[PDB]
Parts: C-alpha cells; sequence; structure tokens
C-alpha cells in the first residue's frame, strides 16, 4: 500500500520543457511527478511561445525568473544555482526529443523523456551511449506500464500459469481520427507532418504502447522477424499511416500481432493485450485497467481484481485504496514517476542495490519502441514484407 | 414474424447422409431442417457403421427398410419409388463431400453440403458446373448468416451508415484444441488428418465462417490479394494449423484480417466480425447473436437489438418470438433451412421471381470458401507472401 | 446430449387452445412440442375467431374437420375418435385458463397450461384437486427453467457451494409498456382488463418467472412472510401495477427480494436472479442465458458456461450442440416438452419410477404462482404491510 | 480541462484530524487536496498513538512540532501562529466527528468532515447551526460526487431527457464483510460496535453514498415515507446491520429503493444508481466511473463516456486528460477538494457571487445523510413499517 510517506529525503527538483498550457499531456506528467513529495516542480520552458510558457508557469506556481524561453537557457541558468534543477520532463513534440534529451543529458541532468525517444534507432543509440557515460536516469512515459495488474501478468507467465507462450495479441486502435482532425486540432496536426513527428504515426504513437506492455510481461522473448502493412485512410496523412497490422515471429516460434490505428470509428481507446499459453490466457484493456481476464482452457474464465489478496506481491505494493475503489492511468503515472524519482536519488546517492531491484521503463525502453518503428517502416515501404529485426 | 405457417405446400422428401449418433453437427441438421413443416426426414445413410445407422435411423423414426449402409444405395433405391427423397443433407466428414455431393446431382437431387464443399477449387468448379447442368440447388451451412443482425448488418452498410468501408476485422478463435485432444475425440481427430479434411484444419473449419459473414454484409467488395501465416502450435497437426494470419487488400483500398484459432486458451467461441468505415464501426459476436454493436465516431456506442422496430424490414422477417427473448444458433439455422426448402420448391414449380429474391448460402459461397482456403494455403506455404487472389 | 432420438414410443396426440394466427406465444409451444417427436399437433381450438382458427390450423398442416371453434367442441369430438388428442396446451388469455383446463382434465386429457394457472388461490386448490384425482399431469410453461444452467444452481447450492443462503434478489423489470401501448396492441391491452386478466399486471405477468427459478434453486426454502408495495405509474390501468417490489422474510432467516415491472424504460427483458450465500453468490440474466456468474468471497469472479464438462452432470443432459454455439429460449422451452411428454406417457404406462425422477414445472408449481401473486396484492392493498404467507 | 493552473492565491493552510499511518482513508485525502495547489498540509493530529502520529507526520513532511497528539491541542497551538491552519479535514472513526468538527468550527476553522457528520440528528442540526454562525465552509466526503457523469446524469434529468421520473433504484452492495473480518480488521471492527460507529453500520457505511449521488442528481425530489428492514447475517453484529432494504416513495409518487450491504459475496463494490424517466432510464456503476448508461425506451440503449464533446458543458469541466483515458475516484475526490479550497477562500474574501455558483458536498447534504439513517433505524426497530420522514 502506498500512504503519501516519503520515499526520498527530499523531492527531486525538477522542470518541464513543454507541457505548456493548451497541451496535452503536460499535466500528467505534473500530477504523477508532484504527488507523494517525488518531485518539485521550480523551474519550466513551458512553450514555444515564451510570453504565454511564462504566464502559465507563474499560474503553476514557478518563480518568474525560473520561466526560462527554452531548453537552453533553462539548463545554463539553473546550472548557476545550488537550488538549480537536477532533472527535467522533456513533454515537446517528438522532433525536438533528441536534442532536448541530449543537451540535459551532457548537462548531467536526469531525463523524464516522453515516447518516442527520437526518430531514428542511430539517434536512439546514440542518446543512450550519452545517458549511460552521464551516469543519468532516463524514463520513458509508457505509462499504462505502470498499472498494477501488468506486474500480476509478467508474474503470472514467469510462474508457468500461462503454459508455454504461443501468441501475444496486441492492439491500440481508437477513432479519434476517422476524420481529417488536423485542420482544427494542432496536437494531430503535427503528428502527422513527418518533419515534426518522423518517420510514422500510429506505429510510433499508439503501436509501441501494447508493444511495451509485452515486454514487461515477457523479459525474455525477442523478435526474430517481422513484416508491416500499413494505410493512410486519411490520404493527406501519406506517407505517415492512420492504419498498420505488423505481425511478428518470436525467437522459440511464438507469433505476435499488433493492430495500431487512429480511425477504428467509434473506438474510444481500445488498447488491449492477449497473451496466450498452451494452458490458459490473460488479456488487460486499458479503458478497464482494475480487471485483467484470466482463462485457463476447459475452466470457468476468471477476472483478477486489482488490490485483492490473491495477487502477486509485486502487484499489490502501489495500492493507493483498497479493492473495488477504481484506480486510474493518473495512479500508473504516479507509480512510473516515483520509481524514477528513487532511481535518480539512488543514482546521486551510488545505492547499486536498490538501483538493481527498481523496474521501470528505461532509457532500453525507449531504444527498443524506436527500432521496432524503425523496422515496421523498412517492411511496409517494401509492401509489407518479412525483415530481419 | 414467423408463426410456423407452411412456406412450401408440402415438406421437402429428404435424407441425410451421416450425422449419425455420435455425430457433432447431424442434430442441429435435422432441428432446423423439421422445423415448420420445410423438410420431412424419410431416409438416410446415417453412419460409416451401417448397423448403428440403421439402429439410430429407427430412434429418429426413419422406416428401417430406408436406412441404407451408403448415399449410392439411397440415391439408386430411394429413385425406384414415387415418394422417394428429394433432397439430401450432406454431414459426413470433409473428404467425402465432393463424391457425395456430385452423386446427389447427377441423381437430379437438391443438396445441402456441410462446409467446405471440398478440398479443391478445381473440384469446387466441377461441383458447381454439375449443379446448374441439373438445376439443383446446393445450399452450403453457413449457419451464422441465419442470424437477423447480419441482414440488419449489411442493410446498414449498403445505406453508408458507416461511410466509406476501411477494414474487415474478422475472427473464430476458440481455445477447445489447446492440447492435443485428438488422442480422445474422434471428431478433432480427422480434422488434423490430411487425408480425411484436406489442405487446412483451422482456415477451413473456423476462418471460413466469419469470411462468409463479411461477403453477406459486403456483397460487392472483392479480395485483390492475401498474405497467409500459419502456424502448427500442436506439431503433430503439421502441417495442418491450428493458428492463422490472414491479411487481404481489397479492389479499392480497404484492408480484411482474419484470426483463425483452435488454441486460443480459454476462448469459448470467439467469432466476430467488425467493420471499420469512415463514420461508423459495427460489431458482432457469435456468442451474443442477438445484439449488434453500432459506434458511430463522436457520438455514444449503440446496440441494436433482435427484434426490435428500429431494424431494417428484412431483420425483423425471421423473429420467432418478440424483443428480449434470446434466440439462438438453432434459429439461424432454421433461418436458412426453411430458405433452402423455399428455393427447391421453388425450382420444381419453375417460380423465378421467388429464386431470385431469396438469399441463402449456395453452391457460390461454398466454391468461395474453398477459394480462399487454398490461397491461404497457397501463401503459408511460400513462407506468408502476398499472392494474387 | 440430444440428438432427436426418440424419447417416447409415438409422439402424444396433441391440440392447442389459443396460440392463434396473431398471437405472442402460440408458436414458442408448437417450436418446443413438435420437436424430437415429443408431441403430434392433430386438432385446436386455435383463434376467438373461428374462421381465422381453422384457416390457421390449415397452414399448420391440421385436418380442417380437427379445426373446432371451441374446446369443449375440441374435447367432446376429439373424444369420439381412437386417434382422438392425449393432451392440449392452453395458450388462450388469463381468464379462460381455469375454465380450459378443469374441462380438459374432467374430460381425461393430460394439459400444459399457461401461467398463471388462474386468477384465485381457490381456483388453484381445486384444479390442483381435479389434475391429482383424473391422474393427469398439468405442465406449467415457466419455460426460463428449462435452461441447463438454472439446473447447474441447483446443484451448487444442495452441495454448498455458497455456504448458508442469505438472500434471494430477483427481477423481471422490462420497458416496453413504459408508454400506454394498451391503445395498439391487443396483448397488452387485455393484461391491464382485471375482469380478462384478474388482479394484478406485472406480479402474475413477470414476478412469477424469477420467482419459479428461486423454488427450482432452493426447493426446501418456505416463505414465513411478504410485503408488496405496487404502483400504477400509466395511471389508466389501476387498479393493476406495471412496477411492484415485493421484500419477503424465509423460514430461517434468508431474505427475498422480486423487483416486476413493464416500466423499466430501456430495459429488453431484464429478468435476473442473484443467490447469496454466506461464501459465494451466483447470478443469471434470461438475456445471456448460456452463462452463469459464479462469485465465491476473496476469489477471482468465475463463469460458468453452458455445455463444459466442470457442470453438473444434471446440467448436461440437454445440450443439443457443444459448448459456445449459443441456445436460446426455444432450447429451454423443448427441455420442458419433452419431459412434459414422458411425464405423460409414463402416467399411461404406469412407469412410477420415471415419473418419480422427472423435473418439470408442474400443477404445484401454478399453484404456488397464484398464492404468491394473491399475497402481494393483498399486502399492497392494504399500504404494503407484513402479511403472513 | 484542468491543466493544474492556480483557482486560489495560495494554497489553504491545512491540517487532518485522523488518517494515519495505518488508516484506509487517510491517503485520498491528501492526494486530493494537495493536488493542483488546493490545499498544504502545515500540522495535523494524525493517530490516536501521538508516538506513531509524529513519525508519520514527519513521513509526509509535516514539522514535528506540528505534529499534536489531540484535535484540542492542534487547534489551541496553530491559532498562536500568523501561518496556523485554516481548514480541518476530519478522518477520525465516526464517534468523534461531532466533537471534532464542532471544536474546529468555534475555533473559527473551515472543515472538511468524513462521512457520517455525527451519530444524532438532534447533533446534525447543532453542528449545522454551528457552521452557519461561524461563516465556515464544511464539506462532506460523499467522494462519488466527484465524478463529471454525475454532473452529465443531473443536467439530462433537468432538460427532461428522461421524462418523468418513476423509480431511483440505488445500491451499495460489496462482499468483503461476508465472513466475521472485524476478528482481524479495526477498520471493520470499531464499524461494528454501536459505542464508537452509532445506530447503523451499513446504512450509515455505504447506503449514503448512492443516496447522496440521487440528492444531486434529483435536487427537487422530497422523501415523504420510506420503510427499512434490516439484518445482522453475521449475528455477533446485532444490533448493527451488514443489509438492508430502504424502500421510499417520493412526493409526486416516484419510489425509491436502497439495497445496502456488505455481505453481498463476490461483489467487488456494487454501487449502482439507476433512474427511470417515462421516457428513459440512465444508469452508473463507481467501478466503472467513466461510462454512463443512457436507455431510451424503444431506442438502442447508449453508453455516454467521459470527456466527449456530446455531453454538458458541466460535464467537461474537470476532465484532467482526453476522453478514453480511464479516470479513477482520485480524479473524483480531486474535483470536490479543489471546490472545497474555492469556497473557503471565497468565503474568506466575501466573494458570494462565486460561493453561490459552487456545488459540493456540503453541511445540509451531511445533516440529510444522518437524517435518512436515522428514519431508516427507527422504520427497521418497529418491524419495517413505513414511517414518515
Ligand atoms: N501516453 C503517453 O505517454 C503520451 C500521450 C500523449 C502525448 N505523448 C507525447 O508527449 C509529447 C507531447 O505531446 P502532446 O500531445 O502533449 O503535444 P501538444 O502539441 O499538445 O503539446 C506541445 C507542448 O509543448 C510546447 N512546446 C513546443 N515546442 C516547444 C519547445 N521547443 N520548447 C518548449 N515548449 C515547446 C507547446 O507550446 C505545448 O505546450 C509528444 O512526444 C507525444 O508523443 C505521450
Ligand atoms: N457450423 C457448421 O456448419 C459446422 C460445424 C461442425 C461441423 N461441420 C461440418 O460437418 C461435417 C461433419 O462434422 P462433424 O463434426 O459432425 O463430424 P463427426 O465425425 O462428429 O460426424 C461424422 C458422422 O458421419 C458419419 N459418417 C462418416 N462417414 C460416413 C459415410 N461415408 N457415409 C455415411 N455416414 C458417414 C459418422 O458415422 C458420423 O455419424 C464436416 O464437414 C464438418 O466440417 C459444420
Ligand atoms: N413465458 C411465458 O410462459 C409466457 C409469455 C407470454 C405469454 N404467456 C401466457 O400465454 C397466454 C396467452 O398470451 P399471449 O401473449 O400469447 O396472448 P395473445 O393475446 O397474444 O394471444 C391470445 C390467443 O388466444 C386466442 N384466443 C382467445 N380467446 C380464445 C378462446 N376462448 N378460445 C380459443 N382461442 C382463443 C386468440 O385468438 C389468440 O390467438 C397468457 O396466459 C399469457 O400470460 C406466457
Ligand atoms: N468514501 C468515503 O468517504 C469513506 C471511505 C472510508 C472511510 N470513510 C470514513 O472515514 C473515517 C475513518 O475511516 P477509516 O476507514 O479510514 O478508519 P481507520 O480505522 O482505518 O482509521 C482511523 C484513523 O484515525 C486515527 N485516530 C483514531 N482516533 C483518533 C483521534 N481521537 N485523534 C486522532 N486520530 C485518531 C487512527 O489512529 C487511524 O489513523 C470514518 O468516519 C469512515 O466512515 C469514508
Amino acid at each position: 500500500m502506498i500512504n503519501g510517506s516519503k520515499r526520498i529525503a527530499q523531492p527531486i527538483r525538477w522542470a518541464m520543457v513543454g507541457g505548456g498550457r493548451n497541451s496535452q499531456i503536460g499535466y500528467i506528467h505534473r500530477s504523477a511527478a508532484l504527488r507523494d513529495q517525488s518531485f518539485a516542480l521550480v523551474a519550466g520552458a513551458f512553450d514555444i511561445d515564451p510570453g504565454r510558457g511564462r504566464e502559465f508557469g507563474v499560474q503553476l506556481g514557478v518563480d518568474p525568473q525560473r520561466c526560462y524561453p527554452d531548453y537552453r537557457t533553462l539548463f545554463e541558468q539553473e546550472a548557476r544555482r545550488p537550488d538549480g534543477i537536477q532533472a527535467v520532463s522533456v513533454a515537446t513534440p517528438n522532433g525536438t526529443h533528441f536534442a532536448i534529451t541530449r543537451a540535459a543529458l551532457e548537462a548531467g541532468l536526469h531525463v523524464v523523456c516522453e515516447k518516442p525517444l527520437c526518430f531514428t534507432l542511430e539517434e536512439a543509440e546514440t542518446l543512450r551511449e550519452i545517458a549511460l557515460a552521464n551516469n543519468r536516469v532516463v524514463g520513458v512515459t509508457y505509462g499504462y506500464a505502470g498499472h498494477q495488474l501488468i506486474e500480476q501478468a509478467r508474474a503470472m507467465i514467469a510462474d508457468g500459469e500461462l503454459g508455454e507462450i504461443r501468441m501475444v495479441h496486441m492492439q491500440f486502435a481508437h477513432g479519434f481520427h476517422s476524420a481529417p482532425v488536423e485542420g482544427q486540432n494542432e496536437a494531430t496536426k503535427w503528428r502527422v507532418d513527418p518533419r515534426l513527428a518522423g518517420p510514422s504515426y500510429v506505429l510510433g504513437d499508439v503501436g509501441t504502447h501494447p508493444l511495451y506492455l509485452s515486454e514487461v510481461m515477457l523479459p525474455e522473448f525477442r523478435i526474430k522477424r517481422l513484416m508491416c502493412s500499413r494505410q493512410s485512410f486519411v490520404k493527406s496523412r501519406a506517407p505517415l499511416e492512420d492504419n498498420a497490422y505488423t505481425l511478428m515471429e518470436y525467437e522459440g516460434g511464438a507469433m505476435g500481432l499488433v493492430w495500431s490505428s487512429a480511425v477504428n470509428a467509434g473506438s474510444m481507446h481500445g488498447q488491449k493485450i492477449r497473451v496466450i499459453g498452451s494452458r490458459a490466457s490473460l488479456e488487460w484493456w486499458d479503458e478497464h485497467p482494475n480487471q485483467l481476464a484470466f482463462e485457463i482452457q476447459g475452466q470457468p474464465v476468471q477476472v483478477l481484481e486489482r488490490g485483492m489478496g490473491y495477487l502477486h506481491p509485486g502487484a499489490l505494493l502501489d495500492d493507493r485504496i483498497g479493492a473495488g475503489h477504481p484506480e486510474g492511468l493518473f495512479e500508473a503515472w504516479s507509480n512510473l514517476y516515483y520509481r524514477f524519482a528513487m532511481a535518480m536519488d539512488a543514482t546521486e546517492r551510488g545505492d547499486g542495490a536498490l538501483l538493481a531491484g527498481l523496474r521501470y521503463p528505461d532509457i532500453h525502453a525507449g531504444v527498443e519502441g524506436v527500432r521496432w518503428v524503425e523496422r515496421c517502416v523498412q517492411s511496409a515501404d517494401r509492401g509489407g514484407v518479412w525483415v530481419d529485426y
């Protein structure tokens, strides 16, 4: 159980780049980071419009003199103060993640970087080498992985409760972009611009979420080959896809399927992962994150509930209220952010034992997300043929 | 509404080949055929064990002298009687469908043939030419197509309620063969024998069901290309697949996906079809056949119910009881079988107007089912590459 | 499993009174009765309009000379023929059930009587004495009790799987009469006329269905006291109720609740029964009759599926197709009607051993349904006070 | 939308009484209060064990010298400091709510009081008079009322979308106390002690939650009469009930039903409210708080989703993330707590216009909760008879 007791001596001194007044994702970063004394928001470069960034920073309780016009000034000016930031969350559009993360790491700061890490695998490999050389934590906000029942699924699979794993069926298929909403909505507009978004739309934007859930649940699984067929149903998005099918062969013969979509008309979110074994399946759906289907062949189907005593102990650690009270995605994000804070603090203290026991989406998860999108785009561009992973 | 009033002057004089005492499917054929004065069971070759076939025929109320040891004797002996059969249902294992259907057609009998029609497209084309030359009806028991809400979905799509069709997502993924049950179960045993079952297991056995539903809903849709990746997770079934992924490109750019499986551990049936348009999606699930999800992007999701006045008139014709009372797969099969009887009777009477207005799974549907399986096996055998359809 | 093999040597020679061309319930009687060689429809008094009754009888394949204008002529004329009826189903409006059932019993016929048996407990007691004196079977069409999982629930309760029973929560709450549809619909019109319907509307029409399910599941349970508060929300129905709450105390301290409604706007049927024990609950919903919720406190909830090997053997006897294929209310009614036929045939043969092992809704169930409605009306009329049962 | 911008100039200086290290509810108070700069936790009397209260306060970041041994010392010592508390949340067991709230109000502090306000209506009336005389805000943590779709339901009802309201069906029926867990669990133990808990267990503990939801949705509705039948199924709890049925007549003829239970074996929470009108019903379930069923008679059922543009504007104000991302009970509590802070700040500033537009569970809601429990206990003690409300 969590009761708000501190996990580190003092909150990590913290800034955001992006996540400004009109952003989609800025708020959940702060909601999760400020919770339970993990981080303190003392500075930021909140907006591309520096005037609006400072107006908003002040409404967030930030010193107007620590609302900087850009990330370079933020890092340089904060470095001069003994109470300067120790960590920065990057919530800008995708095109700036590489440059901002690189600069933060070279400035000796820990980073939480919005997915994706960057556009290309070569950039991802460079970022990872710079993070490791500078001994910095890089969290990546695969936020759904914060839900307790993802750890339950991992533990059940590891204990052989599904038998031998045969298939991993993943989807993130919503309908919000069935129409060309780019015309009116700035957040969608930049996501269908290859200059600002990169080589893919839905593969990178939504496909990588349930992919990361499969990596938490099946940590030893390795993709041998994949093929990807992708479409721009809203023709103006071409070459960026608003729908894709990724079929994968894992080492050992298991199969993987990822359906990525922003044109699944009527779907509110539709992020699901079903892991199918020789004995049993489990299935999780992000819109109802407090339940996990557990279906042993030839037995009654079961539903596992967040907070119940029959769960693996790893799956009960982060309960903030008793079973039957619904937790949501803010709890999942809070569960990642306190781990980010413990990892950053542990790094500063040289607490190697604590570091090694902490599990969170990190630089390595970020690299794999970029690798997968790049291989999918390579297959799709060659007309949906099998490629070596 | 249906109230049991006759649709033809007299029940079609009818026989079964197969569907004996220990069969899985024999009973639903009779339940549907005998309902509402459609067919009268007057003869049969019910079993590979002729003694057990006659024992069972007598318990079905059939004259023991009209319980014949084989289909050839059935057709020859019945031809001698003025009250001889006019039609025969073929519910034998897959390997005998071609020979029995061919003999029945050449004997001037109407046929209801269990899916699949036969193993090869060349056999299917031959059967169809013989059915047409002899002016015989061949029904095919794509039984799920008898559910009223399949016609509702067809009518909604035709009226543009989904907008332009983008994707057709189909699955028939159950878990009953997660373990090697072939060891104890004769019905599964013959299905994993290529000599008796043919070139595929789950593609032919279950994949063709939701494929046929898509052909009812999207009658003008044409597959341009497909690829199929198939697996034998129970290794002893090789080369017959217990799992398969079929990805299809339709003419006009829409995509199709079929997941066929007998190893989806914990799944009771899992036959679903989701049609996704630019405006809205619909989705139907065979285990809850009296509801149809209708999901307009940006509006509340809706559930359409069997028997309600807001349905298209085609979708209300076959209601046997008021909305809210659950109908099941026996009603769906009864809805096909009365149409089979009307078509057979209309053929005898030369009632061309009635024939042209009747919609049922016919010889042409049977040919397409065989074509699709054959193309999938061709792609799968070449390592899951795109093939022209 | 059922495979259509005869259960009695010859079909019971059978008539209907009512169930004519425009009736709601006539068809499901015939669908269930004619199935599997149980009954043969050889005569009827189908309609209050004798011309329309004969037109319809002929379309049902009945000899026009055995389409009689009334039940008295039916019984008198059939008595003269060696192939005369042996049994009659009564599907007339409620007001005529007593007179028609009494006449059939005095004529030495077995009866299947539509619920309710009659208006008053004194009439019910008289009917029962006449049925017993004449050694006749009286089936009552509590059709939902034919669903296999009702027997599963009975068996689980009897084996202590719920622990000590604490509460029985019952509802049959649909919305079809939220508006005054009596204006246009003859079936609703007679149900809100006390002269033709009797002392209650929804208590008798729908409340008695889940009440009977509780009597199957908890056969030793006895109601000690009840109170009933009833409303006419469509004011013109007064004094007949379109909504009611019945609260009951059982002997031993368990509580019962029945919500009866025709004004639950938006509800398609809403017949549910939840039995709550010290250890676990089970819950069944008529619109999804092939599943049974089984919820052990402190364990994952389970869903039990029709046709699965983990069910009690009593619950597998009536399976007509494999698990995962949806059966519906026609199967439930067919399961009662073959038992009615076996009981009638067993009575004629003096097969006391078979009779004693048969379980079906009978004269005694019919009497209890009338008793419960009468006590509820007595409480409601006294302003919803506790009455001795 | 909420983006974390301040709603008042400075966070309310805040304390808790109770909500200590081992409490069930202490954490959600702090999670909601500290969010978005609403309150600052600067002091507390956290625990009956003052040593453990101070240990925990320090882990919450509170000055050890402002971790006081009791509420009287907290109020007296804080009054001496210019940075003293302005408001206090009371999260002690029920028996101390009256004395602590009274003392806080007399000390000129705003209060958030855990439900229930107190044991007796006479105490409730006294507390309310003292709150009003001292011009203090008293929030009451009917936390479920913070869910956006409760406001959607209120707005739909007010706009006549349900037609005339006929029934209000409420339940809070969980199974966690099916067994005598009081033996091992201190939180359950005090709830079944009349000295510490008061005159009821489940009526007060859970029944009052969906009752308050009905008061938000139907603000002009007035209970004319009610009856209550209550049971102690775990006999040792007598006279405190672990199950109850409350039937109510509203002025104007609508009916209300509340099922309160801690012995609904297998239920994870089971808090539901269904409002049934002449035209349509709506239904909300606390375990899936982001959906609202909307069921127009004779139309397809609909599901309304949190965050969608078709919602009433009142129902979109508190969205913290886009539609399809699940919010939970922490958001609901955060939505109450920021309103509590705005009301307290508005009271200090004399901003009468802002005060009058704020809607939150207040002193008046607290009084009604106590009134309802007291009337239910009065009816139950007289053997479940109608009492004037
Ligand atoms: N579940 C998730 O983890 C999740 C969900 C949504 C968004 N995201 C990711 O978060 C990032 C932002 O997404 P969004 O939807 O919030 O975008 P958005 O367009 O809604 O917000 C962008 C914000 O960054 C600011 N900004 C832009 N350029 C800047 C610069 N150079 N310096 C400082 N501020 C700058 C803008 O003013 C704005 O406040 C993307 O990488 C996106 O993929 C992740
Ligand atoms: N939904 C559907 O349409 C559906 C479902 C299941 C089965 N089927 C099809 O029905 C056919 C039979 O399937 P099943 O599962 O009932 O098989 P099964 O093995 O359970 O039954 C085979 C039956 O045919 C009899 N038989 C075998 N060879 C015969 C012969 N030469 N002459 C006469 N009788 C013979 C057997 O004795 C037995 O009664 C197959 O083609 C299968 O694919 C269709
Ligand atoms: N689940 C169930 O068991 C269920 C469901 C619905 C109906 N019912 C019961 O079935 C009975 C009929 O209900 P319904 O909804 O079908 O009614 P309905 O009004 O739809 O049908 C009445 C039928 O009886 C005929 N009829 C009327 N009076 C007659 C007479 N004196 N002699 C011969 N025929 C006569 C009418 O012409 C018509 O065909 C009622 O008792 C009703 O409660 C039971
Ligand atoms: N949804 C809701 O609003 C909700 C849910 C649960 C609890 N509650 C209410 O919250 C209150 C507490 O419930 P709980 O389940 O957390 O109880 P609990 O027994 O779990 O916690 C009681 C806490 O108060 C402390 N305490 C006890 N007496 C004290 C005193 N005199 N001074 C200071 N601290 C003291 C204890 O040490 C402990 O920390 C009750 O009134 C309960 O009804 C409301």
